[PDB]
């Protein structure tokens, strides 16, 4: 399926951004599936 997906219900950018950029590294996403997909 995928890797690189979080499991916060996107609706706010700093809300997957704070996690996204604590997470993976870099804050670099986007909202699929309701859910912030962060990608590269």
């Amino acid at each position: 399926w995928c890797s690189t997906c979080l499991d916060l219900a996107c609706g706010a950018s700093r809300e997957c951004y704070d996690p996204c950029f604590k997470a993976f590294g870099r804050a670099h996403g986007k909202c699929m599936n309701n859910k912030c997909r962060c990608y590269t």
